[PDB]
């Protein structure tokens, strides 16, 4: 990594909010992020098309090596660049810390790169099951590709353990992709792993963007050729923040749709934005507002606003314009840590990841795992509505059985395991597939006091803490195995604070103390068949409302097994066609 | 507490920074918390006197109950008005959370309300060994009960246990105190607390205003007769933000002190303030910049600005302008909380605090921690400076030895356990006097950014642990003997979670695994003279520079067995009056 030429792009841009207070623009988007910024940049090359973004951040994409270089992944957490959300007490009683970008680019400022796509089974249930016309695996497929430009592994990369399938990748894209290369020697452990799993049936060098992840394989990052973070500002902001109708206001916050009431429901003209409660300003819309602020803020957004469950807004002193239910089915993964040290001949870069299925991932207990899936989906989508979860018993129960499709049916990746090695052999990991649902809620009317109840309810559901334990057992018995072992010089975490036979049980404790949200938490605005509990349908308009849309993370109505990026630049891209194809109906 | 209509101060106030940037004030205060507030209201009470106070958030005095009322206390968290700084990884590897107020105000507007004062011989040791002329208790107690205005409790309020010496309590000030009472009826456990350890020869009803906060007395809050929380903005801003010479812009940050270079040193001509590295603006100081940004950043605003330990600075691209140990010597306390709940006899309101000397604390452990105290010190002090938590041994042994004397000498309050009921016996208790020293560094030159590395180092100092898992013991003992078993109706937490005749030890494991910081850090830019380590001097200014003072928390060079408001408002009067002085002769 070499801190090249930044563009000093904010000085371009709009702080004072008095410069954008009472104008009109065709569109606003709340969130200047990845889904946010990649609409902005498709609505605005028609250059009739006026957009407002409003970014609680800045641009930070200048910011050198802790933005710039993927290596110095988490040194950003903690900084302004981290909106440092906090969760609720969660099981374990504590509160845990939402990592979320703030700032033009939103968490692709501060993400681990990995560029991985969805197995096409669970996009194809997006059509197929939540009834969303249009988002399936070929139509995502195509757009996905169109996001990215992909460049081949080297010589060495390739001797490393990465694997690329050419017809999956787009040449041609925004995004560049390829390769990490942080100038190490490549470590031998991806081989290795790959080498101890495939010994044990599991596929090894399919290429994750293929659509159906699964196995041991290295993985693209979304970074340019010179190994640079290619957050979505750098890759949509960058070459186009001097279009005349692309008006990008940093350091403001939008805090509420502004409706006016029209016989076919609330049409949003415009939001209030600003920084507190006596220190706000209005701003119009003479087409939509797109809400792209994260899965985080989305709902609060609409629930202050007054679209959302009566229960909710009753408490918060919100009127409510609209009820819909918004903030729930939230689904966050649980992330857990395995690291050993590596031996010296161990050292060297590179990371490699596991999609691991349910069989993999549970071994001995998969028997006991599946008879759980087959006989306790009712009950634990009773369970889940009962702690407000999600509000319609029947719909969740469809949400559970595509989600044992997935995981029985279809050999979909149930955890991930992410393997870090410099010098280690690390392992972030995760029980990709949740049947907990979670809620985010605000808890009173003002929106810049942003105070809100972030609750994933992580282990709430008990398959989810079983497959977590498992898949952390999994990580402990991948290191010290097969062609692993040769490098593996002893486990420090948990180490010495879980006895090495550790039975799932013992994980399962362990688990519960020691998990982190995976912050990757989508649906809390799910994109799904209105009867099936949706926010949002297939053009990502909120039920009931005109000139509305939510854009970003809130959306995707499952979980994926796969890092998001990918999929979210092609909801995006998807949704600005959608967009636009409105915009053409309005002549 | 019954909301009532609050004036919008806000709407006064500045938040346009254009508006003040390029002007000169007389002075710039950096924070517009409890000592920045109080100092910006002494010193505007000149009408020629222009001060600018920025402060990062906005005026939230008027926010209803979740700022009003003290007993939704802790419902603040997370939201805006929280800061909810991170931590390093501490000793259980986890971040912690910060909690300090952003807002006008600052941390008065979230904290506890509870209003007591230091040991004499805490303050009387400024003085007496760090040298700050003027600092003792005869002084610091008259500017105390200078800035409060105390009410007798009722006799509701005295038969539940509230005991108040008048000799103690002001009644012409600013700040309202007086009992807090919810209008439930009085829990008596409060009083069976005060029975249970006077058994033990423990004082019971001692006004903790006076001078030596000793055994269990219930305590006064900053609220008035409304029972509203009186936040510093609400003592100082609210009576007097319509002076013309006093300009509030919220919204804002310090990054940096500007200096112009003199013969006797840097001079402070101003600060640079915004909200990013390319949105920010400078305003001039025609007198001094007085930083009031809170003990967690008024270190950092001097090492932004080039002041701090060379190894800080060079690691954060930071050119030195002073070497000075700033950042260091900070001292938090650590808390931990055992809940049992009460039987339904022990209901209603009403909290206790128990100020624990040293061998109430231990007890049977007494002797034991005695030889630590007798012995360890020089290995401590080693210790501390080599794990970077101060940078001369010498003078951190006078610290040490000033600790030691306080508490096998003078009687000093050692543990302090806060008693809440409600329901409940809620004990969250913490070590008062650590003999660990952490310290607060910016990680990287943009102030903007905010990238620091805040590092209390809990628990690295065996004595601290020992004295918090005797704290702990202390607090789990209390609630089931003598008086106060009537009421018990079982733990709660730790429950289970720790065996109910836990060894000293086994609380050890206990709480370094479940503590929080105690929010109440102080010393990080250490008033003292300067061979002891000093950041500022006896009048709050900045050693080796002109025209700069840190006059907030950063500044007590000791913790107190006490909570800090009191001596806060003390201080930042105190300091108000030496800037005044100052002010006065330069003509
Ligand atoms: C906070 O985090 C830090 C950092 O992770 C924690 O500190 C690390 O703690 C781990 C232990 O949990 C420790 O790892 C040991 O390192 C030793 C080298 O100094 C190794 O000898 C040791 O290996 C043995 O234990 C492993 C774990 O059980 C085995 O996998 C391994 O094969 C080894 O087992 C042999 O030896 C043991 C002797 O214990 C014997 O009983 C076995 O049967 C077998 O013969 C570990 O790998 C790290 O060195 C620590 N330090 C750092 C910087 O990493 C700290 O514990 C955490 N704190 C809390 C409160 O959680
Ligand atoms: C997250 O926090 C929540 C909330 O605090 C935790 O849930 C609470 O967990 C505690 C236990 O740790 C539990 O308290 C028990 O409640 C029971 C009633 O429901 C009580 O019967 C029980 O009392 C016994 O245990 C206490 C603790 O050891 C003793 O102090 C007490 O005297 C009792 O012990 C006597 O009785 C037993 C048999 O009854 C006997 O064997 C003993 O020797 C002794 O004679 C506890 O008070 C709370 O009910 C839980 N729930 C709530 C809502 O508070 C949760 O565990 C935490 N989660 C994690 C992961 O840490
Ligand atoms: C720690 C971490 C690691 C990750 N790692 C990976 C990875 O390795 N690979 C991968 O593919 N994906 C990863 N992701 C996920 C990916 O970064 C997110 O899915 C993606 O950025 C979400 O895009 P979005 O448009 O939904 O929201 P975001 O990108 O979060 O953008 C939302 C934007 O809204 C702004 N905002 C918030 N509130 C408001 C408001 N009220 N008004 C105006 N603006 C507002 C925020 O500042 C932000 O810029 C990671 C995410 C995190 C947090
Ligand atoms: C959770 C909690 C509970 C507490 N409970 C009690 C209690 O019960 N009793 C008690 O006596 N004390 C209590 N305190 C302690 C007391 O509130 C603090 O000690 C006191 O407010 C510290 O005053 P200060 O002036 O140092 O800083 P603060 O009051 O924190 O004020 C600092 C101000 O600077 C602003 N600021 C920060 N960075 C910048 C920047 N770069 N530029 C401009 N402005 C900036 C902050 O927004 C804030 O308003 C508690 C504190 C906390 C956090
Ligand atoms: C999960 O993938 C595995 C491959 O790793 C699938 O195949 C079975 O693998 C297990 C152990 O890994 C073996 O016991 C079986 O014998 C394998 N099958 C055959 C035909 O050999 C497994 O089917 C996948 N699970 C799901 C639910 O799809
Ligand atoms: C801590 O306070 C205890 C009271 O709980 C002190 O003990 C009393 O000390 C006085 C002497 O000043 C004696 O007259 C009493 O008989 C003492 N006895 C007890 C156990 O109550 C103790 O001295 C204090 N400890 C320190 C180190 O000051
Ligand atoms: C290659 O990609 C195609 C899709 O174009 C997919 O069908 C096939 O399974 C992929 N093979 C590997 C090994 O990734
Ligand atoms: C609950 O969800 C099921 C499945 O989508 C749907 O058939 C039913 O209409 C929903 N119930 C109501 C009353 O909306
Ligand atoms: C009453 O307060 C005075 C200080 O004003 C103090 O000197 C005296 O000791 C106090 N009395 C008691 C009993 O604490
Ligand atoms: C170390 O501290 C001691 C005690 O204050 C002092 O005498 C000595 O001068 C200090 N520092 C230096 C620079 O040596």
């Amino acid at each position: 990594y070499l801190p090249a030429q930044q563009i000093d792009v904010q000085s371009s841009l709009l702080s004072d909010p008095s410069k954008v207070a009472g104008k009109t623009y065709d569109y606003i988007i709340a969130g200047g992020g990845l889904t946010g910024l990649t609409v902005a940049a498709k609505l605005t090359e028609n250059p009739k098309i006026k957009v407002l973004v409003i970014e609680k951040g800045f641009y930070e994409s200048n910011d050198g090596a802790i933005i710039e270089d993927p290596n110095a992944y988490g040194q950003i957490f903690g900084t302004t660049v981290d909106q440092n959300y906090l969760t609720v007490p969660l099981i374990n009683n504590r509160t845990n810390n939402i990592k979320a970008g703030k700032g033009l680019g939103g968490s692709t400022l501060i993400n681990g790169d990995s560029w991985t796509r969805p197995d096409k089974v669970q996009i194809d249930s997006w059509e197929k099951v939540f009834g969303m016309e249009g988002w399936n695996w070929d139509n995502m497929f195509e757009y996905m590709k169109k996001a990215e430009a992909a460049r081949t592994p080297t010589a060495a990369q390739l001797a490393a353990g990465h694997s690329f399938n050419a017809t999956c990748h787009g040449t041609n894209g925004t995004v560049q992709s390829g390769a990490r290369d942080n100038g190490q020697p490549w470590s031998p452990i991806m081989k290795a792993l790959m080498n101890t799993v495939s010994a044990l049936g599991v596929p090894v060098q399919q290429d994750f963007l293929c659509g159906h992840p699964r196995g041991v394989s290295m993985i693209m990052n979304n970074l340019d050729e010179n190994q640079v973070r290619v957050d979505a500002a750098r890759a949509w902001l960058l070459p186009n923040y001097q279009r005349s109708n692309l008006e990008i206001l940093t350091g403001q916050m939008v805090g509420k749709v502004l409706f006016k009431q029209t016989a076919s429901g609330p049409q949003a003209v415009g939001v209030n934005f600003g920084t507190n409660k006596a220190v706000n300003f209005d701003v119009f819309a003479k087409h939509e507002v797109l809400l792209a602020a994260g899965s985080a803020i989305s709902p609060l957004i609409l629930e202050y606003s007054g679209i959302g469950l009566k229960s909710v807004l009753d408490q918060a002193n919100v009127t409510q314009l609209l009820d819909l239910p918004v903030g729930i089915n939230m689904q966050d993964q649980t992330t857990t840590t395995v690291s050993s040290r590596a031996s010296s001949a161990g050292a060297g870069q590179g990371q490699a990841v596991f999609f691991a299925n349910f069989t993999e991932t549970f071994g001995d207990y998969a028997p006991q795992a599946r008879d759980l899936l087959n006989t306790k989906l009712d009950q634990w989508a009773e369970e889940t509505v009962a702690r407000g979860g999600f509000h319609n018993v029947t719909a969740l129960k469809v949400q559970y059985e595509n989600y044992r499709n997935w995981l029985l049916d279809e050999d979909v990746a149930f955890a991930e395991l992410f393997m870090d090695t410099e010098g280690k052999i690390n392992f972030d990991l995760w029980d990709l597939i949740p049947f907990t649902r979670g809620s985010v809620h605000i808890l009173s009317s003002d929106p810049y006091l942003w105070q809100f109840a972030n609750d994933p309810k992580f282990f709430l559901n008990e398959f989810d803490l079983l497959g977590q334990a498992a898949a952390s057992k999994l990580a402990r018995d991948l290191t010290s195995q097969g062609a692993m072992k040769e490098y593996f010089a002893g486990e420090t975490l948990p180490g010495y604070n879980l006895v090495q036979n550790a039975t799932l049980s013992q994980w399962s404790d362990y688990v519960l103390q020691n998990f982190r949200p995976n912050w990757h938490a989508v649906s809390s605005c799910s994109m799904m068949s209105r009867e099936l509990g949706g926010v949002v349908d297939a053009t990502a308009k909120v039920y009931g409302t005109q000139g509305l849309r939510v854009i970003d993370g809130s959306i995707p109505p499952t979980q994926v097994s796969s890092h998001v990026m990918t999929i979210f630049y092609g909801m995006a891209l998807k949704v600005a066609d959608a967009i636009l194809d409105d915009y053409a109906k309005s002549a």
